[PDB]
């Protein structure tokens, strides 16, 4: 594989779409690679990690408990609720809802949690409170991944998302236990985690949350590194490409291959 930047450019050429990417040291925030890092991209399901960061902040403040059981109704369910549709009778705890939202991308779980933090406006206010003045959530699942061309709703930038994830995972804004919980939910991703491990060379750590939307929108927010360590945050978003999901996945994987082959930078 060629150098990361060369590969990213090649991916735009092949997809006919825009790619946004940041590679950042998790411990220090050092930015290693930045491409269209200040341009907007739909967050799609990647917003679920930020959502649960807001939930954990409420737990730390004593305003929420991960144990608290939420009971909901069938009429509350939206498209794609693999975990939540199974608990209409017994409900789910707030912690279970975050696990379902992050590890299974359960949309109803995400909407139930979104309501607890004040909806899209409440989550956006949380982002402003931690210093992210760019990322914004405007809608609920599943309308939020519509990805209309030029629509600023429900978007982030690679730089903002990377900085925000680092703040949630390491800045001590969240308690030690909460930081560890957010990380573990990403490590436990069932949608792409196992698949990514199956193609990663031995020794490479992966934790992640993916997203998909209309007009080719696709993305991933991840922790990656050799020697089984979460060394870097890697955020990659794609938008406005007519390519098959398989090809969008392959191009993102190709950027990862370039990082892996040329890690020491
Ligand atoms: O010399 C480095 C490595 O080169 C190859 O590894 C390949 C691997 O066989 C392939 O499957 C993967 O594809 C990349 C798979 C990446 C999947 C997702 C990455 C995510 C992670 C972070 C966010 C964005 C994307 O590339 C590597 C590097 O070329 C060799 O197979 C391996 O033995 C060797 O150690
Ligand atoms: C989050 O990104 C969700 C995107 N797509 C879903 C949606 O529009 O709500 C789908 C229902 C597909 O969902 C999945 O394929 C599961 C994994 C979603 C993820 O990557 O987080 S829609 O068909 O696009």
């Amino acid at each position: 594989s060629p150098q990361p930047l060369e590969q990213i450019k090649l991916s735009e050429s092949q997809l006919s779409g825009r790619v946004g990417m940041i590679e950042m040291d998790l411990a220090s925030g050092r930015t290693l690679t930045a491409w269209r890092a200040d341009e907007r991209f739909p967050m799609m399901s990647t917003f679920k990690v930020v959502l649960c960061g807001a939930v954990l902040a409420r737990v730390d403040a004593g305003d929420e408990q991960l144990e608290r059981k939420i009971h909901y109704r069938q009429q509350d369910l939206v498209d794609y609720s693999p975990v939540s549709e199974k608990h209409l009778a017994d409900g789910m705890t707030v912690g279970e809802l975050c696990a379902a939202a992050i590890t299974m991308s359960d949309n109803s779980a995400a909407n139930l949690l979104l309501a607890t933090v004040g909806g899209p406006a409440g989550l956006t206010a949380f982002l402003r409170q931690i210093g992210d003045n760019v990322t914004r959530l405007d809608r609920w699942e599943t309308e939020l991944n519509e990805a209309l061309p030029g629509d600023a709703r429900d978007t982030t930038t690679p730089a903002s998302m990377a900085a925000t994830l680092r703040k949630l995972l390491t800045s001590q804004r969240l308690s030690a236990r909460s930081q560890r919980q957010l990380l573990q939910w990403m490590v436990d991703d069932r949608v792409a985690g196992p698949l990514i491990r199956s193609v990663l060379p031995a020794g490479w750590f992966i934790a992640d949350k993916t997203g998909a939307g209309e007009r080719g929108a696709r993305g991933i927010v991840a922790l990656l590194g050799p020697n089984n360590k979460a060394e870097r945050i890697v955020v990659i978003y794609l938008r406005d490409t007519p390519a098959s999901m398989a090809e969008r996945n392959q191009q993102i994987a190709g950027i990862g291959a370039a990082l892996i082959e040329h890690w020491q930078r």
